[PDB]
């Protein structure tokens, strides 16, 4: 019960990210919040985008570094995008394109925070490729970040994002 027992360590926002959409559709069954299509590294994953809509999907995250992919995604129903920190003047093109809601990632709290400055809504820490990921939500709060995702699939560094002040989990299908 990952859902279940996300809720009771805490978690008001659960996202689940994965490169099958069935595993996105399982995890909205299961009471997940966001689903996560990535379409960084396979072809118009804005197809995945328009299955999970048909399928009752109301908050779909698409993660991609290519312009003309994200339009598509925004066009097909993706509430979030999710671009990347380590390359921010994109924010104020990808308003303009239609984005409602911007989520930045980064292995750098540094480039979060001038994502932030520059108008990200969501800032992503990843906690799959470092340890102790959680100063990084430490520090980021301090410097005004209200609304920060954690990326990890360790229960225990999921908690201490938590108690640490992250507001939105990622977890991997």
């Amino acid at each position: 019960k990952q859902v279940e027992i996300l809720r009771r360590l805490g978690a008001k926002r659960i996202a689940y990210r994965s490169d099958d959409w069935r595993d996105l559709q399982e995890a909205l069954k299961k009471g997940a919040d966001i689903l996560i299509v990535d379409a960084t590294d396979k072809d118009e994953a804005w197809k995945q985008v328009e299955i999970l809509r048909r399928l009752g999907a109301k908050e779909i995250a698409y993660r991609s570094d290519d312009w003309r992919d994200l339009q598509e995604a925004l066009k097909k129903g993706a509430d979030i995008l999710i671009v990347d920190a380590t390359d921010w003047k994109q924010v104020e093109i990808l308003r303009r394109l239609g984005a409602k809601r911007i989520a930045y990632r980064s292995d750098d709290w540094r480039d979060l925070q001038e994502a932030l400055k520059k108008g990200a809504d969501i800032l992503i820490v990843d906690a799959t490729d470092k340890d102790e990921a959680w100063k990084q939500v430490e520090i980021l709060r301090r410097l005004g970040a209200k609304e920060i995702a954690y990326r990890s699939d360790d229960w225990r560094d999921l908690q201490e994002a938590l108690k640490k002040g992250a507001d939105i989990l990622i977890v991997d299908a």
